[PDB]
């Protein structure tokens, strides 16, 4: 993720999450099959944007971090997913 | 999807998806058969937009990945759509 | 399609896709007859733009590509639709 | 229509699809008498808009999609109907 | 409404139907008796506005034609009300 | 009302039904003794509006003109409130 | 309210009905005992606003009128209100 | 309340009440002891304003003005709560 | 609350209660245990805006004033909750 | 936080709540397992923004402060995530 705040600068690159949706919800045996679906929009410093889309699933999780962690795997997934898009190296 | 940022500038294209549905969901013996359809946007360095729409479909993914891909190829397809609706060269 | 990049330029005309709305749902012997109405807004470098109506049809389509194909369709036929609605030679 | 593009110029008149409805649906011994109600808003180079409203009728069509045609009469009886409102000859 | 366009300028007033509403459906021995408010708001060239609403009603209309002309006669009957309401002679 | 437009210029007042709402409806042997509410705004040419609202209602009307006149003669009564409220002889 | 109109210039203090809306609707041997509450801003010359609420009620109103003089009573009263509340003398 | 309008200018500080709530409905042995909120801002001449909400509670009020009480006693609470929360002195 | 008008100029900062809600009701013979939820934004003189959220929460209540004790303990909550934010001295 | 107010002037970054959501409710022997995401976005005096979401979870929470605590240490743990990804030193 720092690779992104050091090709462009500190004042470079920005995002915009547009939309984070729960796709399903499962309750066999406490396990929690989760997943979701980020949207992020980035803004480098010349006005030119890169949105996308991106998952982010959890299996079990059965101490409920099920709604905990898959924001965080969905929002950072979506992130690499803009940078697989364009700006792979610059 | 590397050579629209070949043929355009490193900030010259743009990407904004604005409509991601999903259509349909199957139960059929566990397989999932899903489909989604993806509408984005482009605002390039001259202010031109070729809309279009994009759809992708998985058939039986027993390990319900199906609400995983489905998004991420449904969007690349239509953006290679755009390619090959307009801009066939530059 | 690729004539009307030709009349125009490569920067030209461009494209928005206001409306792809399905209408009904077959299931009659597995068969799927459905269309879909979709609207659409090419705009010229002028600002000039030709809002038209599209539909799209598909009869039988057993194993469910319709959602695939109807959208494909809708567009074509709405794009054919703004050509002889306008800008038929220039 | 050919004859507004005759009278105006190539980039004189526009054309604008913004309510486009179906008031009912018949299945009359297989019979489709369906109906539909469009509103176009056209807009001369001079910026003088003309905004009305044109309905479009079929009776039989046995064909389940008698919802193809029904947008298409609508709309260019309604543009029809917008050369008879103004711009009789100009 | 000719007379409208001969006071004006071809291009000196406009016209936009706001809404265009159903009072209510009769199915009386087949016979449909309905009626539509339309609102429309024509502009002059000045800037000036004059909004204004119509009515337009059917009795019998066997044939269902009951929404085929309610519409235009309202949106007739509206735009005499605005001629009446104001700019009766300029 | 045409000393409305007698006190003002033909481009001097403008009109603008914001809103007309049905309180009611009544169906009491046949009659029907319905109103509405209709806040219509004006706009003299200094950009001084004045909003205000009316009410007209009828009381038996068999043929069912009770939709046809209500609308009209709230507008009108408002209209009329409104030089009540301000402009009274300028 | 003509007191409003002499101490500010006649094109100088405007009005703007912004909401209006009923409470309840009473029954009871007939009799109607209904109550309106009406939300205006005014606005100065100078560009200054002064947003108030009123309340109007009704108690018997046997020939149900009390729809009718419901709102012109709030608005009256609210407009009474803005004047308690500012410009008492200016 | 005049207060206020003392000291700052007569057009100086401005009212914009913005959310009028019911808080419930009390019907104990014909008692309507009911509560509201009112969310008001004020506007001084330099652009600063000041939002707050105000609460206005009626115990009994048996004549049911509890609607009444709304429109005046809890705008008034939330007009004091403006001033305590700023502008104490000037 | 008035240290902020100290440390602050006398219309450098502003206040913006953008959302209070209720969160739950309870009737336990009698208690009214219930508590709020209020979003503020303060805005300093030099455009730099600062939201955050508080909550403010009553537990008996009796006579139920539960529901004004807003404006009391949730917005100078948020108040509160802001100036430990930021601007703790300046 | 304050080391935030410190990298940054004392009116060199903001915080702005677009969206607070609680995910569930549990009222497990009376324990409250509730959570809730928060959605911050800061923004420098340079215009650039970082958009993010952070989660907070309470496990048991008998006195049902679950809904209290939840609200402000989720904001406090995204404002954090908020430096995790961008400005980690400047």
């Amino acid at each position: 993720i720092n690779l992104a705040n050091q090709i462009f600068g500190y004042n470079g690159w920005s995002t915009e999450v547009k939309s984070v949706v729960i796709d399903f919800l499962d309750e066999r045996q406490g396990k929690f099959s989760i997943g979701c679906t980020a949207i992020v929009r980035v803004t480098l410093t010349s006005g030119t944007y890169r949105e996308d889309i991106g998952y982010g699933t959890v299996e079990n999780e059965r101490r409920k971090p099920a709604a905990f962690e898959r924001a965080k795997k969905s929002a950072v997934t979506d992130a690499l997913k803009r940078s697989l898009r364009g700006f792979g190296n610059a």
